[PDB]
């Protein structure tokens, strides 16, 4: 029995604004709670979509779209059910950080979680055992965060069940981000991705920009894809917006480049720009001194720069850049 209990019904017709109340006894509140905001919109019979933003706290395109959806959608617009959680790892979202300030918990590495663990593990357990079985479709928004920046794209995994792999790709096509990706997310343990997919459910995941900020273009991409995906699922009516998309893959480790030293980061080729094998991706300047040649990082695969280290300061082990193919 997970101690979380909603403040609103999850199975009644109408529009509900309430919270997932997670008890949390702590120094600044002895009988306190984490009040995870959520909106349930239900109307008649139909599929149920579980919509999450801010799985990592410092990623904002999702929470912006889900807040708008929770505030501008009437029950009559829906055939089915929307479960809307704009801030998924809510303590991290309130702290403005990828991980939670309470337990340093990475929510996207905490599944299946446990009902008696950390605050983050209790969140993961509740979606693992209570919310996901209620859902047919799961849209889990992601962006680069303060340390990464991505080309705006929706992704689907090469997974072993080809039936629900096909369903995931169909929803990615419906999302219609400017780029479309099959992510090399090996290192697959503990993710919400893996929880949804292993249940045979439909998963939509994204990487919409980054840097700890969202733009009007990037907010719009999140709003379009969300609307398309809900129409594609049968929950919302209307005409889908179909624009051009570029298909990209990550077949290899050599799509990735990590830095081996700290310094001042100079990106030499912008996001989304084409790159050939061996082209100079970035150079890192010394923090300590002047007049020394920069440390050069070169592409090991041709394609497009789909991700880059965001901050001006880079550390050893940070991912300099990622190349997407075609
Ligand atoms: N490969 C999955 C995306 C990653 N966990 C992130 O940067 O959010
Ligand atoms: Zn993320």
């Amino acid at each position: 029995k997970n101690p979380i209990s909603p403040t609103i019904p999850l199975d009644r017709d109408g529009v509900f604004h309430g919270f997932l109340k997670l008890p949390h006894s702590r120094d600044d509140s002895a009988w306190g709670s984490v009040m995870i905001p959520l909106t349930v919109i239900k109307n008649g019979a139909g599929p149920t979509a579980l919509l999450t933003g801010a799985n990592h706290g410092d990623e904002y395109e999702g929470p912006v779209a889900l807040h708008e959806l929770a505030a501008t959608t009437s029950a009559e617009d829906v055939t089915g059910r929307l479960i809307i959680v704009p801030a998924f790892n809510y303590p991290a979202f309130r702290a403005g950080s990828r991980t939670s300030p309470i337990d340093r918990g990475n929510l996207n590495r905490s599944f299946p979680g446990r009902p008696d663990g950390t605050v983050t593990e209790k969140i993961a357990d509740y979606f693992q055992r209570t919310l996901l079985p209620m859902a047919d479709l799961a849209v889990d928004f992601h962006s680069g965060g303060k340390t990464l920046d991505f080309v705006p794209f929706a992704a689907a995994h090469i997974l072993e069940d080809k039936a629900t792999q096909a369903a995931c790709f169909a929803a990615m096509k419906a999302f219609n981000a400017p780029y479309s990706v099959e992510l090399l997310e090996i290192d697959s343990a503990g993710m919400y991705d893996t929880a949804v997919e292993e249940m045979g459910k439909v998963l939509v995941t994204t990487e919409l920009g980054g840097g700890g900020s969202s733009s009007a273009r990037s907010n719009a991409i999140a709003k379009k894809g969300l609307r398309n995906v809900l129409i594609h699922a049968g929950i919302l009516k209307g005409e889908m917006q179909l624009d051009e998309t570029v298909n990209l893959t990550m077949p290899d480790d050599d799509c990735f480049v990590f830095s081996e030293g700290d310094g001042l980061f100079e990106m030499m080729i912008d996001l989304g720009a084409p790159v050939a094998k061996g082209d100079l991706l970035a150079r890192v300047w010394p923090l300590d001194r002047t007049g020394q040649p920069p440390v050069e990082y070169r592409a090991r695969r041709a394609g497009l720069v789909i991700s880059r280290h965001f901050p001006g300061l880079i550390k050893s082990g940070d991912c300099v850049a990622v190349v997407g193919v075609t």
